[PDB]
């Protein structure tokens, strides 16, 4: 259609609106006494939170020109999310004040891309100054530290993920869910299970508990579906000579096959079970070899060469208990060499380097927590269906936060890092004028988020922020108590993969931003 | 429907304001100092670009005689990009300064038609000085400076792609695409690779990388569907005499010969891989004719009247390394005469000679760089991905400035070469008055990107146009560093091609619209 | 729907502002110094022509008696293109300049059908006075003279079209294209060709060019379903025998017999080549016909009672050689009696005096072409598209008027030739007054289209057309030069076609428009 042409400074002044916008929103929230933003649903109540990209995912405004700005400043916080987890508002705050006295500067006849390769520089070496200002996170204290920060200063979040991640152990993997009583529960599982039950409630042979429980059983891992009982006498006539329980994982076991199974159950002559194998197509006999490398088996598949019919002891892996119920199935201690293990470990892990998505990467690090490590389980609990969604939001930024604390270190929080960096950088020269004057923009851009956390907690951020500059160190100001001190003492850590980020994109975006002169647009 | 007619200054009014709507919209973005244009876009977040023929194609106006103004002027840009794919925003330029002083001329009482033809008639002199001015582009340093001015300035892209030139040869290919890092990387492959992995895990005989790694193997070319074994156990038995692996490159194998197949490989009687040809239909059947060209073998098919049964150790190719991954099959070293491979990609290029359409042309070359030459790619890496969207069309428009330098030679950049050129053509006459008015028009005419290029920067064009017009030679205006001196040692080197196709669209339609009456179009 | 009626007066003002405005929009691109209309398209870019009909196309008003008059004055421009295919913008003239002055008869009080009938009787006695004013136009600088004068005064398209015309002769055919370059290119074929190429890739004996090459081959001609090679096989070993090659032109050849045949073919037993036959249906048969009595062949079907299997050398054609590609089939030098030739063509001639639509005698023609003559192409070169689209309608005008002068001679151009003949009709008289004002409302009319040319000239048309009546023969005014002159030496020649067919046509439609009395239209 029609298309609507602004140049210069009224496209700039539009655009500078809308990010404004978008930010005021967005920037009510930060801190320790950040308040909530309330955003209306059309399909359900509203939403009260205090997360920085939830806020920013649904401003839309309806002047065009004002939307491009805010579509635009929108991308630094859905990016900062996708890479960390956490640190999104302080990213819209960066991008905020680099784009203020980005067009401030360019509206004094300045060159827009000078000023543009001067942020670059200026944030290149901001980033390596971080890099050397990190310090190793590696006690459980500075864990439980970090997660009771990013959960808003709740002392029990935090002291949950570091139990947590002390049980589950460096390759295990956590989750957040929804819960039912008014208390968080952690729940941690050792070994390996998969969500596949009993075949046949027949198979109870402890009332008691609605469980099938087994002891020192063999295991049958069959890569076919399994119909007919004649392919299945051998094994069965071997196993009720040896005289201990079989465990049949496959693709399924049909009527007269699972008939005969249960009946021959029953009547004391063997001790069977049957689950079906978890998962769908490739990754069936992905994890079927895991089961068979864990329990020292091997798969009875007809690609390989192999018939069940000649199926013998050898080829049956050994456990040491077997608990299966109507939804779980759980392999207990099994008999492998840890050779092996670590082998088909390595394997998945050099997979894990050649991955794309985000769901591929899970999905096979979950396999190496069930090979070697641990799952976790927190239930979140509240009294309300909207209190229950704010704390598992709170609880999921604990968990990236302390993930990335562990990675990457940790440095002084509060907005003081920045301001050591950037006092560090004060003698920092481009290449023209114009490009010293875009590096002091982006050394003074490095001030907003203590600013920003300061006004929110009503006190004059001036003031504040010449005291911590006037310091060194890991002085800082304290938001919650309203004093100074160390940050490193007080307990108040961010990671620096955060942090590193959220300058990073910033000033990817408004770089860009700022060096616009026309703006095209369809007609109201 | 219903139309609109309206004649004579009415509509040249009409006209001129939607060329002149368009033209101010693209030319913010020409020279070092030009900026960038924002596009919205109905699906997904706003388009920053530099780029003329992005910014022309979503330029429309509500008014429709100024809309037929805009439509017209729209087919330089267009063409411009289709040709050379660089220069769009300089073709522009030239087309509206020809307009505009064209319908100065006819407004004051001379006839189009004659005004036309001086135009052209100026404009063939031109080109064929330019031709006459230009200068090859051999070494690797010229090319740098070609990708580095290409591209904005930015001397990384230039070297980049100077290393790429280099690595690949002349046959080769270079393609874009997106990075995940910061950082740009290359990726040169050497020989023959296609997108066909192995058919059964099972045949991986390095578990450390993933890859199925055979040395010297038979290649054994089958252009149909391998069904049953019994057709291939004269071919395995004589590979298993001979001692060395066997490839098999087949359309597809089901489940009973692969079983087969995978079943003697880990039994220690044969080594035997098998992959898909690549393709589809006819490009299938001349992938595997250049295959069994390089490698030195036959194709085993019906249509030529030979069978698998029949197929001996004569029929197969040979190599010395074949590779497989997941994804990807490479063949190393092929066996095979020089002389055979020439008359292939001689034949392979007399087809390109009789080739329309571009996507079979960019197939054809991509075969011929598999034949003889080697394929690259590099990888964009920027941080967001608007930075990437510009990054990426930098890098492409530096690639096609490289080609079209190295086919064509270079001259002068910024503007000089043309005005040059009009200097040469100072005394060139037509037949009438209004020829020579016409001739007069589009030498005045060659000197509008110079003075868009000082215009851009915030300096005076009539000042410095008038000194580099003083000068002789390759004396110009440096626009980055704002001073004079010889064009060709600053390193502002531009292709003829780019320059001698602009002026020629420009001056194509141009001239067509100087020559209106009337205007019929629709009622609003 | 409910109607709107108007009566007299109002209804013929209503008439007239509708003429005169479709009037005003076509005759500004009379004449070699008329200008050019832009046409808005819906989908795509505007079109810039100087045709008169395609200009009329697109007019439409919003006012409904407006509209009845342009949509009735458009069919003169319609015919007029239809039959000659040139001459419309001064049949719209002169259709406009009789309506004009009979309107203002009517409104002095004259019967309408008096001044019709007199109308009629004058544009009869002047088709006869144009007829007896011709002279032959037999030689190819004539000829030129015809084409450059319609192509806008163009002097290559004169030229190509007379060297076009040379080389075919009198009965071939000449077609326009879009070519790819900037030159014009004129490609001639000689002999018989057909857009069916080899049916399989191994029949190529020359693969440095691709194609494949036969030296006095065999033609078999079978009008039947080739599946088996059991009743293709006696032939072919009495081929063998001979040993030379064979060309085989049926219907199609499956997989059998053509494997057979590409087998045979790189043994060195048999040079086979097949293609399929053109055509579809009746057509088929034609051409298979024709193939037959040019090569000196029979026509293998069922219907006529005959069996390939039974088939013997006499029923073979032979040629001097066959070339085929992926596209084309080439026969040259076919074996023939000269007296077939003849009775075949004589036997399309019938055909063609028998043929109503266009399409069936352009297809009959082509087929005597292939037959006696030949096929030549023009293919036209230019930068852009709408560039390429006016100088290929240029082109095809050229055409359409050399073929009009070699057919019915020509006269003097610029209208002079009417001036003439309504000079020598200054004695018409008829039965009443009222037909004698009809018929110097015809004479005078035959004064608009010098007229017009002046004006468009910039000169004044009042003072030209009176020196011009002054004179006597051929002598007239040169409106590219702006001098007077004989108008046959300064080669500005008109088909006597077309003057008579926009007399004609212009006549017939205005004086039908003269006689109304009432307009009956729907509703606004
Ligand atoms: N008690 C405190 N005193 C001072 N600063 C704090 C305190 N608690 C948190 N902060 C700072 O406030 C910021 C929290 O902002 P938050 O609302 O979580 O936005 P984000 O999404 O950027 O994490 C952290 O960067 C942290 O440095
Ligand atoms: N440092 C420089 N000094 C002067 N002129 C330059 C310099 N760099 C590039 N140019 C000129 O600017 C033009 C580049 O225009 P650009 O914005 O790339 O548009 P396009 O490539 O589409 O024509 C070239 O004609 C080149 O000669
Ligand atoms: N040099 C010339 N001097 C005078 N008359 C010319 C000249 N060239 C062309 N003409 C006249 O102009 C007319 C061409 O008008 P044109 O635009 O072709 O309209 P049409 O569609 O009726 O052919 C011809 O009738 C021809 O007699
Ligand atoms: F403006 Be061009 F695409 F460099
Ligand atoms: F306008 Be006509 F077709 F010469
Ligand atoms: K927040
Ligand atoms: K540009
Ligand atoms: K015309
Ligand atoms: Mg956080
Ligand atoms: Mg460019
Ligand atoms: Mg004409």
């Amino acid at each position: 259609a029609a298309k609507d042409v602004k140049f210069g400074n009224d496209a700039r002044v539009k655009m500078l609106r809308g990010v404004n916008v978008l930010a005021d929103a967005v920037k009510v929230t930060l801190g320790p006494k950040g308040r909530n933003v309330v955003l209306d649903k059309s399909f359900g109540a509203p939403t009260i939170t205090k997360d920085g990209v939830s806020v920013a995912r649904e401003i839309e405004l309806e002047d065009k020109f004002e939307n491009m700005g805010a579509q635009m400043v929108k991308e630094v916080a859905s990016k900062a999310n996708d890479a960390a987890g956490d640190g999104t508002t302080t990213a819209t705050v960066l991008a905020q004040a680099i784009i203020t006295e980005g067009l401030k500067a360019v509206a004094a006849g300045m060159n827009p891309m000078d000023l543009k390769r001067g942020i670059d520089k200026a944030v290149t070496a901001a980033v390596e100054e971080l890099k050397a200002l990190s310090v190793p996170c590696s006690d459980s204290k500075a864990i439980a530290q970090v997660g009771t920060i990013s959960a808003n200063s709740d002392e029990t979040v935090g002291k949950l993920i570091a139990e947590a991640m002390d049980k589950v152990g460096k390759e295990g993997v956590i989750t957040v869910e929804d819960g039912t009583g008014l208390q968080d529960e952690l729940d941690v599982v050792e070994g390996m299970q998969f969500d596949r039950g009993y075949l046949s409630p027949y198979f109870i042979n402890k009332p008691e508990t609605g469980a099938v429980e087994l002891e020192s059983p063999f295991i049958l891992l069959a890569d076919k579906k399994i119909s007919n009982i004649r392919e299945m006498l051998p094994v069965l006539e071997a196993v009720a000579k040896a005289g201990k329980p079989l465990l049949i994982i496959a693709e399924d076991v049909e009527g007269e096959a699972l008939a005969t199974l249960v009946v021959n159950t029953m009547r004391g002559i063997v001790k069977v079970a049957a689950v079906k194998a978890p998962g769908f197509g490739d990754r069936r006999k992905a994890m079927l070899q895991d089961i068979a490398t864990l329990t020292g088996g091997t798969v009875i598949s007809e690609e390989i060469g192999m018939e069940l019919e000649k199926a013998t002891l050898e080829d049956l892996g050994q456990a040491k208990r077997v608990v299966i119920n109507k939804d779980t199935t759980t392999i207990i201690d099994g008999v492998g060499e840890e050779a092996a293990i670590q082998g088909r470990v390595a394997q998945i892990r050099q997979q894990i380097e050649e991955a794309t998505s985000d769901y591929d990467r899970e999905k096979l690090q979950e396999r190496v927590a069930k090979l070697a490590g641990g799952v976790a389980v927190i239930k979140v609990g509240a009294a309300t269906e909207v209190e229950m969604k704010e704390k598992k939001a709170r609880v999921e930024d604990a968990l990236h936060a302390t993930r990335a604390a562990v990675e990457e270190g940790v440095v002084a929080g509060g907005g003081v890092a920045l301001i050591r960096v950037a006092s560090k950088l004060a003698d920092l020269r481009g290449q023209n004028e114009d490009q010293n004057v875009g590096i002091k923009v982006a050394l003074r851009a490095m001030e907003a988020p203590l600013r920003q956390i300061v006004l929110n907690c009503g006190e004059e951020p001036s003031v504040v922020a010449n005291t911590v500059k006037g310091g060194d160190g890991n002085y800082g100001y304290n938001a919650a108590t309203e004093e100074y001190g160390n940050m490193i003492d007080m307990g108040i850590l961010d990671p620096t993969k955060v942090t590193r980020s959220a300058l990073q994109y910033a000033a990817s975006v408004a770089g860009l931003m700022i060096t616009t002169e026309c703006m095209v647009t369809d007609l109201p």
